[PDB]
């Protein structure tokens, strides 16, 4: 098994209110949905994404990754959001990501296809 | 199938000299290998990520992102790269992304955990 | 004199414990000096930069950015962070940034020159 | 003086046809004005930025950001970009950077408060 795959997989929760649900898998795989609760968004979306499953013994957090395209049977927001960060394993468990989503956009419009801004996920809330 | 399933799926070179072999799946997923040319990596590694399998047909690109964490059976890198981005299909098809590597880090290093970054993905070179 | 002009200038301080001491001007500079808790810094280094004076009056942030070059008399980290942010005035007043940090490199190294993250402002600790 | 201050100093053009004309002061500060082709702008801003003033002698390019608020006598598009990058001297001279624009929100929309992109300037075209 990933060293941390028993404390990444499972339900966390952002500081948006948005639902990321998520399976480590002991190859480094992650697997799993994600709700968002703000944007051009309704129900789950698929996301699939890696984590580093032999982490430093350091007391370094754990790098992961992950993707959501914004299409699902309800919705089509032309864009896709990627997750980057390190889990922090302990009490008060912590994802911490920085995240890219980026719209399909016109040659003319590309120079404002992407936005950039920071998640923290946390076991409760 | 996605309507960029055949344009997406093949082998990409980004401005480093790295190859990206990726597999567009008709539900949106995307599958392969990455290789970097420059960086704590050698030979291939795992990605896993998601497109946009319905775009825009006004001419904007298609919206999609991948992640790579940084162990394969040779070296780990403790760090995770996700490149966010879309496809222009034609004659001359891009990938145009910009990405996040993160790296595990103790708490106090924790604020120098991220580079940003942008790589260009062709079918040549 | 700039809408907030009165509440942007003062001493605010980041979540990491370093210092940004800032006057706004009537016609959009921002003028100060900043110093680091972490990192290769020490001391006051020189910042300037500039925010919307005329900002919406729909209970929108006011758009701001600065800049520090990272040389002073004590040090030379060969490199230059800029913030780019909003401020949000009241009881709470907030500095919500993201920042990007790019060190002088090789051009064999310059795919690693730049660093991504967030920094939150109060008045208070 | 400066190492690049000479070199910095003048007009610059980026991939989209924007116009940055800068003066790299002895001490490390920018001043200048900044013409975007592109987006909700108009004519000339102002800019402030700061450079590294005594880079690496080992071929390194040299640190400088700086900031571009939306507002002149024409226009408020009440939002700001940083650009953080490095010169990189010689008979094609660049400016490459990295840029973080920031709108002003509601703390409803404040999640897509920030653009981020790449520019690269050079002295002709």
């Amino acid at each position: 098994m990933g060293r941390d795959e028993a404390g990444i997989t499972g339900t966390w929760y952002n500081q948006l209110g948005s639902t990321f649900i998520v399976t480590a898998g002991a190859d480094g795989a992650l697997t799993g949905t994600y709700e968002s609760a703000v944007g051009n968004a309704e129900s789950r979306y698929v996301l699939t994404g890696r984590y580093d499953s032999a982490p430093a013994t350091d007391g370094s957090g754990t790098a992961l990754g992950w993707t959501v395209a914004w299409k699902n049977n309800y919705r089509n927001a032309h864009s896709a959001t990627t997750w980057s960060g390190q889990y922090v394993g302990g009490a008060e468990a912590r994802i911490n990501t920085q995240w890219l989503l980026t719209s399909g956009t016109t040659e003319a419009n590309a120079w404002a296809s992407t936005y950039v801004g920071h998640d923290t996920f946390t076991k409760v809330k």
